[PDB]
RNA sequence: GCGGUGGAAACUACCAAGCUGGAGUACGGUAGGGGCAGAGGGAAUUUCCGGUGGAGCGGUGAAAUGCGUAGAGAUCGGAAAGA
């Protein structure tokens, strides 16, 4: 059983309402993800940042089937999850080597809603 | 107050000949999202197709409408298009 990829890159989607941690590989192709409103939870309650811990940290529980040595880290976008997905999964077992900052940082053109976030 | 006559002449005005500080022009340079037209560049968003993969995603002061196992979101590769 299994694939047994060696490292590969941390897609967190942090957003304000929730946060989508999803580890997939070298190439681009995703082996198991994890969500902020999956772990128990739902509402309000998550898209803090205690709350992205234990969802980060539901994912070595099936991805644990693969063994994966090394782990590069990816954020995207602004919240309560940023630093908080990077300290569960190296309490987790597996070690760090890229930590990246991919937000989409806009030319000053599409502009949404003004409204209040959580 | 109006008209006429005889004067005065600085000022205003008319005429003639000038002068220059006004203004204008040329010579040589400087800065600027000045304007019009035609190209081309980068990020992102949306949409279409395909791969991986899982049940959730989206949203709010809370929720729900909505999008989801005819499998989105997220993720990767490619395309199209507008600002």
């Amino acid at each position: 059983s299994a694939r047994k990829i060696p490292k590969g890159v941390i897609h967190v989607q942090a957003s304000f309402n929730n946060t989508i941690v999803t580890v997939t590989d070298v190439r681009g192709r995703v082996v198991s993800w994890a969500s902020a409103g999956t772990c128990g939870f739902r509402g309000t309650k998550r898209g803090t940042p205690f709350a992205a811990q234990t969802a980060a940290g539901n994912a070595i529980r099936t991805v644990v089937e693969q063994g994966m040595q090394r782990a590069e880290v990816m954020i995207k976008g602004p919240g309560l999850g940023r630093d908080a997905a990077l300290r569960a999964i190296r309490r987790s077992g597996i070690l760090l080597s890229f930590v990246r900052d991919v937000t989409p940082m806009p030319h000053n053109g599409c502009r949404p809603p003004k409204k209040r976030r959580v």
